[PDB]
């Protein structure tokens, strides 16, 4: 279902990409998006799918567009439009200077200082989960680790019951990788229904959990409102539940198929931080966008006020103009160029958290299970959307080649 081309769009700029169902998804999600950076594709295209919107395809344009809040507003950041209209998360549906204060708060809950505090539980949980898996010689990495690992840690942070997981997860998934089962609005309302009660409770009877801090926070000198907190927590939730989860699977899928990469990490462990970057570059997985606030000519293309543009965070690091041999994984690249965690004012707050989770996983996994692969005759399926994912990851290994710690 293609939407009739608006009059301001030149035909030569049309490239019908479907962010929710890219053509050669079989080849992998990143490769599927990379079609956009082939020679036959202009830097800025219009797709008729998902209601019609612009896509910027080069590191350079995405970076610029992200800097330019004046022109490119976070107000309606999701495609399609109905979803972007419904989106009211804080601080992401806010432009500076309004953004600034909410950002400072969210930072209190997720910043460096919190990561630093939780470091021992992160390490504790990863070790616990790996050790538990080790002797089985087989898991479902997505369900067995990638999910519980980050999730349980967020739940700890949030002070929410692990009992809620399955439910929260269904709803978050509905937002990034729509099923068809529920609209964005519908999904958002249900998450909101979950949070309302809890927020009220923590406004009265505060604790030390992230939710308690957000609920009782100060913004622009005054007390945050109930609605505002509901809206920030909505963000925290999506962030805790939906990002690190998918990334881990992509990384692990890769590590499963590259003996030589695993080995490099085992002998020269001082390279783990470098490799984490490179993996973040190569298995980049978020794509959102901005809304034109007014008519604006950008790189010779005339954008009209109200036009939505997708600026794929995933795409920067994959652009050959940014990194030579972009689909190649090189842990010793002199310069790892990406915008996996965004660019401009909205730069991911949770990045420190994400980095710790990844790095721990890599060291702790390789220590114990150095040798593993994908279960024979497994068809590994990726999924596209706001946050791309791996459907399942069947891994197999010889218990005898493992190391108990
Ligand atoms: C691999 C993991 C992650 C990736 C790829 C990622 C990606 C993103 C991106 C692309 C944005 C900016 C979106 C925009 O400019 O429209 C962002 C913002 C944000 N992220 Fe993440 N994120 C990650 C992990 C997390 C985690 C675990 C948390 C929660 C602890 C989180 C919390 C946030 C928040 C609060 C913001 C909004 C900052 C603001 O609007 O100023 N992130 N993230
Ligand atoms: C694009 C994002 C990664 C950022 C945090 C969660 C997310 C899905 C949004 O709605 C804003």
């Amino acid at each position: 279902n293609l939407a009739p081309l608006p009059p301001h769009v030149p035909e030569h700029l049309v490239f019908d990409f479907d962010m929710y169902n890219p053509s050669n998804l079989s080849a992998g999600v990143q490769e599927a998006w990379a079609v956009l950076q082939e020679s036959n594709v202009p830097d800025l295209v219009w797709t008729r799918c998902n209601g019609g919107h612009w896509i910027a395809t080069r590191g350079q344009l995405i970076r610029e567009a992200y800097e330019d809040y004046r022109h490119f507003s976070s107000e309606c950041p999701f495609i399609p439009r109905e979803a972007g209209e419904a989106y009211d998360f804080i601080p992401t549906s806010m432009d500076p200077p309004e953004q600034r204060q909410f950002r400072a708060l969210a930072n209190q809950v997720v910043g460096m200082p919190v990561v630093d505090k939780l470091e021992n539980r992160i390490q504790e949980l990863a070790c616990s989960l790996i050790e538990s898996l080790r002797p089985q010689g087989q898991c479902n990495f997505t369900e067995d680790y990638a999910e519980p690992f980050p999730i349980r840690i967020f739940m700890l942070l949030a002070g929410l019951p692990e009992e809620d997981i399955p439910h929260l997860k269904y709803l978050t998934d509905q937002m990034t990788r729509p099923d068809g089962s529920m609209t964005f609005a519908e999904a958002k309302e249900a998450l909101y229904d979950y949070l309302i009660p809890i927020i009220e409770q923590r406004r009265q009877k505060p604790g030390t959990d992230a939710i308690s801090i957000v609920a009782n926070g100060q913004v622009n000198g005054r007390p945050i409102t109930s609605d505002e907190a509901k809206r920030m927590c909505g963000l925290l939730l999506v962030g805790g539940l939906d990002t690190v989860v998918n990334f881990l699977s992509f990384s692990m899928e890769f590590l499963a198929k590259s003996p030589e990469h695993r080995q490099e990490l085992i002998e020269r462990p001082e390279r783990i931080p470098a490799a984490c970057e490179e993996l973040l570059r190569r298995f980049s997985l978020v794509a959102d966008g901005r809304i034109l606030t007014s008519d604006y000519e950008f790189h010779g293309v005339q954008l009209k006020k109200g036009d939505q543009i997708l600026l794929p965070q995933m795409l920067s690091g994959l652009d050959e103009r940014e990194n030579a041999c972009p689909m190649h994984v090189d842990f010793s690249r002199q310069k790892v160029s990406h915008t996996t965690f965004g660019h401009g004012s909205h730069l991911c707050l949770g990045q420190h958290l994400a980095r710790r989770e990844i790095i721990v996983t890599l060291k702790e996994w390789l220590t114990r299970i150095p040798d593993f692969s994908i279960a024979p005759g497994a068809q590994i399926q990726h999924k596209s959307g706001i946050v791309s994912g791996v459907q399942a990851l069947p891994l197999v290994w010889d218990p005898a080649t493992t190391k108990a710690v």
